[PDB]
């Protein structure tokens, strides 16, 4: 049980989703452009 934010993700931008990392998202923060999220497990 672990979960932890990334700053302000442009790379949204083209293509977003946690599953890039192999995890499921839990929250997000608001960004220009972009937008944040936390990935978890």
């Amino acid at each position: 049980g672990v979960c932890w934010d990334t700053g302000c993700q442009l790379n949204a931008w083209a293509v977003r989703g946690c599953a890039q990392y192999g995890m499921r998202d839990v929250n997000m923060k608001s960004c220009s452009g972009g937008i944040i999220y936390t990935c978890c497990d």
